[PDB]
């Protein structure tokens, strides 16, 4: 229960690449923790970002990120030469700014919304192996005033997967009616996908739900998206519609039926779900 | 003619049946099943109860998309919210106005082009449910929305429009001037992009601007992905005049595959020139 | 550079339909000169266009444009005989009309946006031929007041290719930090993309740019597009980045592996690059 403050703050991390069981790798704030997605970063717009990269790994890999202000020397590109070696370390630096009135009077855009990191270097110098191997995670960007959820889900279709899952392993998240619970969610890889939510629906614009009764974004339950794409919303859980096993999942008949389904657990206050029974 | 605010409880029943060729619809009265299925109208704070019964000799359910409803009309056999052949099940649908919460914050109302449909025939899915034939189109109405003249249903699944064969339309007939309504909604296993010549529309819940302050952009040329749904609403020959206006697919192989329709745009003596 | 008039000029343009090398077929502005992707073509919202075209091929051809306001005779389609036969002349009129109430009370949409215009005849009924050659090109209509940029680029995703051009040649363009640069994007073909510029943002709405703090479009840099959409925006070349080479290019994984890439070079005042050798 709150809102995002103004931003402006100088912030610093430790960040690792290493490799996970099976091929895979991740990123993490501490080393052998990394984790698929990564880790969940948030900024108040105006804050400063100072990554300390560490890779771990034995072959070259890279921090790109989406949205964000970043020099080039942060593209996390071969091209511009900012990837890291192995064994070696590279503070990238991601700046925000607030939305506010341009000389030519026009009006620019803040640094807010539902962004994200990924490799750029491995395997091919635009990351296909190493987002294949899960090298992702969500940013979000919050402008001042934005409302605070009570907990974030990062959801990531890359190619036939969820969070490079095994088919058909979730994941689940599990909520109490009335929750206001915010989803993070990306697509990589090579396929478009329609991401949808049983019993559950949002506003297609930048924070998921409308500013107010002006507000012409559509409602939808239902999202195409592709390779890179990102979006994030709020709902509130069981809203309307009660306790229960809520799926989610691909709607691309193909891909739900392989396994790219998961589950919104969404309790009474005393605990229970109607009807699950898995 | 404008939507009153709502507040009913409606009633319809629903039969899910089979149809020629392996296909199977719904339908308002028995053996009179439909692909797509039976338009649904709903003004917002209207419940709907759906008296359903499963006419053929396999599990089937129905799943709507936008509307509120309770786990037990999910339509799902994960929840046993399906029906057994023969059977019969009460599938309620509530909708809302929009309003501010409690939490200050603003409760998008249930309005908008939406879709119902199988979840259980040949997968836990309805992946061979959808392709036979079940699903259907539900439009919530806001109070004060402008009525159309007429509603017209355009459904992509997989290949095809509304499961026909290709180059066999479906064609639909305007006057110039008339007020028509499309609902667009995308089934199956592709993207799709749907396109219309002669006429635009704002890519937002009516598909009209609001007014000089909605941002929208305008489009003829919408991508769009299985469970998908939009409509919108354009005056017939606003601006160009009537004629065989063509709508299809703009991804090239299937509109030369025969995804393919035409807004056939009369003149006011009922006569189209150059058709 | 400044802000679009009201429209209502009643203007005129030669366009001729030309084979060029290597089976490829272009429209231009002058007999041969033709261009893939054709020449831009402007207008503010009340205005009209006349073509009038010539096919110099041996093939049907036509020219259809989205979003405008044209009668079934300037469909460009065989369906109604809007085509021009080898050799053939034909005033193919495009008409435009600004925002208004109707007396019915509601609010008709202007005819301002990001288009294009393509060929609709050659291979089969729609066009499959005739736009994999290269027949097809942009069409912006401005509304009153929208800010007009330094320069203006347009990025045609053509089934693989961009711009038909070979996999791996760009296009490149060049811009100076500050520069107000437009992009005008089109798609076509078979495939759908999505397009990703690489240290750039823009608002997913009509201009590209927020109309100011109450607008609520998202604000993105990586967007999902299919045969025959377009979108266009402006932005401010190295706004809060710098200069450097930005690349851009489709994020569908493969894609950008096969060569649609092509780099936004954004210089210094002293026309240099940095970390970027020519
Ligand atoms: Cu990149
Ligand atoms: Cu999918
Ligand atoms: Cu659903
Ligand atoms: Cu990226
Ligand atoms: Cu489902
Ligand atoms: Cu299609
Ligand atoms: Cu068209
Ligand atoms: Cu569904
Ligand atoms: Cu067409
Ligand atoms: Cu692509
Ligand atoms: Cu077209």
């Amino acid at each position: 229960a709150g809102a995002a403050p103004a931003g402006g703050e100088v912030r610093r991390v430790t960040m690792y690449a290493e490799r996970l069981a099976g091929g895979q790798m991740g990123y993490g704030l501490e080393k052998g923790k990394a984790s698929i997605p990564g880790p969940l970063i948030e900024l108040n717009e105006g804050d400063t970002l100072h990554v300390e990269f560490e890779n771990t790994m034995d072959v070259p890999v890279s921090l790109h990120v989406h949205g964000l202000d970043y020099e080039i020397s942060s593209d996390g590109t071969k091209q511009n030469k900012s990837h890291v070696e192995p064994g070696g370390t590279r503070t990238y630096t991601w700046r925000t700014h607030e939305p506010g009135r341009r000389a030519d009077g026009t009006w620019r855009a803040g640094s807010a919304g539902y962004w994200h990191y990924h490799d750029h270097v491995v395997g091919t110098e635009h990351g296909t192996g190493g987002i294949r191997n899960g090298l992702y995670g969500p940013v979000i960007v919050r402008r001042k005033g934005d409302v605070l959820p009570d907990a974030t889900h990062t959801i990531v279709f890359n190619d036939g997967t969820i969070n490079n899952r095994p088919a058909h392993t979730g994941p689940n998240f599990e909520a109490t009616v009335g929750d206001r619970v915010e989803i993070v969610m990306i697509t990589h890889g090579e396929y478009y996908h329609t991401f949808h939510m049983h019993g559950h629906h949002w506003a297609d614009n930048r924070t998921g739900m409308l500013t107010g009764p002006d507000d012409p974004s559509q409602v939808i339950d239902n999202k195409i998206c592709g390779p890179a794409d990102s979006f994030g919303f709020q709902i509130i859980a069981g809203e309307g519609v009660g306790a229960g096993a809520w799926m989610y999942h691909c709607h691309v008949q193909s891909h739900s039926d392989m396994g790219m389904v998961g589950l919104f657990l969404v309790k009474k206050p005393d605990g229970t779900i109607p009807g699950y029974d898995p």
